């Protein structure tokens, strides 16, 4: 009868934790090693010997094992407007994307639900994030659809965000199952870059390493509060999360969606913005917890390139185990973009099983879960390990 | 320091509340009864005479008596393929909303935050939503850096939302500002019709309709839990908010991003789908709160056509000032997407003050606000006024 007395019925107690994680890629697979011959084949600059030579620097130095891609030789064999370095191509991208981003999140999704163990019916909420394509009704509402979600699901449409995004959903997922006593929240991110995906300009070499970097791939999770400890299992809480924009970094990171496709402009002062800035988030982060030994918390960061990492690593002096997670996404997928970190995730606590540590995340208790991207923005996710027995 | 700890010290303890409102829309302003001879004199369409008397009736019976347009017929003269039907124009399009809706945003959000009174730093949630355009990084960071808000505000971006995402601004909002002790979230939709306008064409309808709704403008809110007494005015109440898609709507409201620019389709009779439709939402969000009596509550509706609302007031009997807010704006800005309900809220809170209504919402105590979109969405947000 009361606002009052409704906001106290609604709203949840404890905080949010991630019951599951399920990850999908396409099922063509690309390997570094071959990349510089089959990229420069089909999109017939085989000429550019000189530009080439760069490519396969880039290729060898990426930490990248294979991608798994959507895009066939067959199929940019029959568009030869999406293998140009910049052609009449939108319209042919968008086609790919706004059907098989749902589609791929959709095998991620099935995924974190099977393991979840719970009727999809009770998912409450979804939080869909892609980099990839736009359409009305958006993803959000084909993977509805796809899964047999309930209509009356809560849906929040993430499009167009870049790689910051896969701590911007879990920042998302957090407050709204904290806030909605019940609340079970589906969280998909789903990368395809056929949008992305050009030849190569010796005038724009920051687009080249986009074309060394970026996979496709989608990763799920199912958040709520208040676990149901008989029929569901933890694996992280969701203690803090912050989002950030880096000093003096206007123009690091740009995207704009085009005709010619979803264009990439990269700035090299990106590896030194974020590892000279990343004290300053872990400090904002983990200073009301007490604690300042970064040696000593889990790690989950954003793999935009291997520079990252490197530098990450240098500046804050961290130990090389601590970045393992994170390298083994990098060397097995690629970078996939807002779905990368979920990935971290999930290998983090795979791992974590397998070596027979005491917890999920590696052993230790707190952890940390950093996305970046075109802002400069840097994603802040305080997370907490669940205990293995 | 255990998780549970923070948790504790981390939340807000009351409903999350509507503080202070702007509005804004471009200054260049077109009347909707001059509409058919301008729209098809720069579209260079004079000879379909046929297609002009349909897009008159179309305009007459619209219900707007005028909208504000950024595009003015200078630049459309200089931008030709924007002024055809179908050609390639993304691009340009682009280039303009990129600009101009975070540049719209700010004019509502600087209204807004005036309102509000209390410093900029202070807020910590940005909601921006737009249909017109994408970029990265977004409007969001735009917006950001034309006010000067903190580096460290919490951004979120709603990107190619559509209609019924004023809704869901609140919805999200809503979460924010609940959960987070001393959050104060600012909200932008913003709305502008260069990707969607284009010219007329004789097997495309669908597509003319949009071009008598459709108009250009952007709306701010504050929201925030726990009001400081002496420093802040509630206006409204977040109760609810809910989201559902409507059975056999299928296809009803489509609209794809292509290299002509933003396209709109319909296909199933959307004022029936939703009246149809409207009782089960209504049930479904005030039954749980002992209200049955949809006149005994003020409405906020999203005015995507007048057939929409004609066909709501008749199926529950509503009477015809529950509409009334409703409709005014839909008169004086026509259909300005995600933002139309957000001016509704102000139009009916100033009008309950300058007329001496007992609370923001004409004198009722609860309220009901709906967005309508692709999907079929329908989103239903519970509202309750302030005595005034
Ligand atoms: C690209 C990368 C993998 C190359 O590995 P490396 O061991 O550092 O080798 P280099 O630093 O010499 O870079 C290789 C070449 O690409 C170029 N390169 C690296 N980053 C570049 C950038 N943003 N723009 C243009 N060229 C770039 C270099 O100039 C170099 O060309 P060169 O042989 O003529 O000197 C590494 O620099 C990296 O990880 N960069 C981070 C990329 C990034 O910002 N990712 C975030 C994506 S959002
Ligand atoms: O090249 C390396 C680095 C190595 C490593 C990681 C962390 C650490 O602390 C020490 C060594 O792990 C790996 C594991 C692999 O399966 C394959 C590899 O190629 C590598
Ligand atoms: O650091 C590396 C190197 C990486 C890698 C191997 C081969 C290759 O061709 C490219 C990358 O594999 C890894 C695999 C891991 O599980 C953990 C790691 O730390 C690494």
């Amino acid at each position: 009868v009361t606002v009052e007395e409704v906001r106290k019925a609604q709203r949840a107690s404890g905080p949010a934790t991630v019951l599951a994680i399920g990850t999908a890629t396409p099922a063509n697979c690309v390997h570094q090693a071959d990349y510089p011959d089959y990229y420069f084949r089909v999109t017939k600059s085989d000429h550019l010997t000189d530009l080439k030579e760069k490519f396969k620097r880039m290729c060898d130095k990426s930490m990248i094992r294979k991608r798994y891609m959507h895009l066939t030789e067959e199929f940019l064999a029959e568009n030869p407007n999406m293998c140009a370095y910049m052609a009449p191509s939108l319209d042919a991208r968008q086609d790919i994307v706004v059907v098989e981003v749902p589609k791929l999140g959709k095998a991620a999704a099935q995924k974190a639900l099977k393991e979840w163990g719970q009727p999809r019916s009770r998912i409450t909420h979804l939080v869909f994030c892609t980099t990839s394509g736009v359409d009305m009704p958006g993803a959000d509402y084909q993977l509805t659809k796809l899964l047999g979600l309930r209509p009356s699901v809560n849906r929040l449409m993430m499009y167009q965000q870049g790689c910051f995004a896969g701590g911007t959903v879990l920042r998302v997922a957090k407050d709204l199952a904290e806030n909605n006593r019940g609340a079970r929240v589906l969280v998909v991110c789903s990368e395809i870059t056929a949008v992305t995906f050009r030849g190569p300009s010796e005038s724009h070499l920051d687009s080249l390493v986009g074309q060394a970097l970026f996979g496709d791939g989608a990763a799920a999770v199912i958040v709520g509060a208040d676990p149901d400890e008989r029929a569901e299992r933890p694996l992280f809480q969701l203690v803090s999360a912050a989002q950030t924009l880096l000093p003096d970094s206007e123009g690091a990171i740009d995207g704009h969606l085009r005709e010619v496709g979803l264009t990439f402009h990269l700035l090299k002062d990106v590896p030194g913005l974020i590892s000279k800035n990343i004290e300053r988030a872990l400090e904002a982060a983990f200073a009301p917890l007490g604690i300042s030994d970064w040696n000593s918390i889990f790690w989950v960061a954003h793999p935009g390139g291997p520079a990252i990492l490197d530098q990450v690593e240098a500046k804050v002096s961290l130990d090389k185990a601590r970045m393992r997670a994170t390298r083994h996404v990098l060397a097995e997928y690629g970078n996939m973009s807002s779905a990368c970190v979920l990935f971290i995730l999930d290998e983090m606590r795979k791992r974590s099983a397998e070596d027979g540590c005491a917890t999920t995340g590696e052993g230790l208790d707190w952890g940390v879960l950093f996305g970046f991207g075109p802002g400069l923005t840097v994603e802040t996710v305080v997370l907490h390990s669940v205990p293995i027995t």
